[PDB]
């Protein structure tokens, strides 16, 4: 699926990302924007073999399993096709793991380098939250 921006701003606010380790809903936007562009079905294959699933492109080096990645953990539980689905429960529970283990939200490359200080609230503006 798809999302609309505002269609997965509410989404994200039901399951509780909205100030989720104190990051307001727009940071979470912004990287979902810039990971997958809104789209659930989105895949990336990293260098190290592993690949990133998803809206928030969730990497299975630690945080999923795909059955194709050596050394790797499976620290949210799921098998990484359940980050693809169009109900995003899987791909928020598991970034609240991501995003409390100390790094906060650093852990997503792409926000650090295209959200991070930037007016994100932008990315939520107008939607009926
Ligand atoms: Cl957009
Ligand atoms: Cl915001
Ligand atoms: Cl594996
Ligand atoms: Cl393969
Ligand atoms: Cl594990
Ligand atoms: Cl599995
Ligand atoms: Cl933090
Ligand atoms: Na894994």
């Amino acid at each position: 699926k798809v999302f609309g921006r505002c269609e997965l701003a509410a989404a994200m606010k039901r399951h509780g990302l909205d100030n989720y380790r104190g990051y307001s809903l727009g940071n979470w936007v912004c990287a979902a924007k810039f990971e997958s562009n809104f789209n659930t079905q989105a895949t990336n294959r990293n260098t190290d073999g592993s690949t990133d699933y998803g809206i928030l492109q969730i990497n299975s080096r630690w945080w999923c399993n795909d059955g194709r990645t050596p050394g790797s953990r499976n620290l949210c539980n799921i098998p990484c096709s359940a980050l693809l689905s169009s109900d995003i429960t899987a791909s928020v529970n598991c970034a609240k793991k991501i995003v409390s283990d100390g790094n906060g939200m650093n852990a997503w490359v792409a926000w650090r380098n295209r959200c991070k200080g930037t007016d994100v609230q932008a990315w939520i503006r107008g939607c009926r939250l």
